[PDB]
C-alpha cells in the first residue's frame, strides 16, 4: 500500500496547523504537547484542530485527514479501527464503521476508502473562520484506543492533514502524532518528563 508523504509543506497559501493551550489536568479530554508534537485524547471526544493560511484559498478547497503508522516497519499497513470497535453500534450515519478518524459537526464531511491503497480518510470543505476568529477549526474524533489489539496495538500513529484543491491536488500538508488513551493529561505529563531525561 502506497505510503503517503508526511513531509510538511506550507505551499502557496502558507498552510499550517495550530492547537490552543489546554493543560494536563485530570478532567482534560484532549491535550496537545508542543514538545512532542503529539495530541493526547480520549476515545470519541472532540479534538479541535486550528487551521491557518496566510491567504484565502479558492472556493472548493478541501481539508483531508488521514492516519498512518509512525514507525517505518508499519507505515505500509493501513490504520483502521480494531475488530472490536468496528462492530460497535456507533456510526453517526456518515462515518463508515471501520474509520478511525471522524469529523464532528459537519454534514459536508465525506469519507473515502481509497480503491488502490485501501487507506481511510475524511475530507471537508475548507471554510473561512467563523465570526470573530482568526482560525478555521475542524473538530475530529478518534474512535479506537492506541492500545487496542488487532488495531493500532500500541503502535504510534501520525495524523496527516492535507489542504487540497477541488480535484484533490496537494496545496499543503502538516501533521502531528496522536495517542488515544483514557487519561490523556497523565500520559502527556509522563511522556514530557521522559523527553526531559
Ligand atoms: C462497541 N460498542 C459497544 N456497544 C460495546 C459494548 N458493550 N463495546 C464496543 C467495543 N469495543
Ligand atoms: C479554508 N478555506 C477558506 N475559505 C479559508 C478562509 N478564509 N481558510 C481555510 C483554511 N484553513
Ligand atoms: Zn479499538
Amino acid at each position: 500500500s502506497s505510503v503517503p508523504s508526511q513531509k510538511t509543506y506550507q505551499g502557496s497559501y502558507g498552510f499550517r496547523l495550530g492547537f490552543l493551550h489546554s493543560g494536563t489536568a485530570k478532567s482534560v479530554t484532549c491535550t496537545y504537547s508542543p514538545a512532542l508534537n503529539k495530541l493526547f485524547c480520549q476515545l470519541a471526544k472532540t479534538c479541535p484542530v486550528q487551521l491557518w493560511v496566510d491567504s484565502t484559498p479558492p472556493p472548493g478547497t478541501r481539508v483531508r485527514a488521514m492516519a498512518i503508522y509512525k514507525q517505518s516497519q508499519h507505515m505500509t499497513e493501513v490504520v483502521r479501527r480494531c475488530p472490536h470497535h468496528e462492530r460497535c453500534s456507533d456510526s453517526d450515519g456518515l462515518a463508515p464503521p471501520q474509520h478511525l478518524i471522524r469529523v464532528e459537526g459537519n454534514l459536508r464531511a465525506e469519507y473515502l476508502d481509497d480503491r488502490n491503497t485501501f487507506r481511510h480518510s475524511v475530507v471537508v470543505p475548507c471554510e473561512p473562520p467563523e465570526v470573530g476568529s482568526d482560525c478555521t477549526t475542524i473538530h475530529y474524533n478518534y474512535m479506537c484506543y492506541s492500545s487496542c489489539m488487532g488495531g493500532m496495538n500500541r503502535r504510534p500513529i501520525l495524523t496527516i492533514i492535507t489542504l487540497e484543491d477541488s480535484s484533490g491536488n496537494l496545496l499543503g500538508r502538516d501533521s502531528f502524532e496522536v495517542r488515544v488513551c483514557a487519561c490523556p493529561g497523565r500520559d502527556r505529563r509522563t511522556e514530557e518528563e521522559n523527553l526531559r531525561k
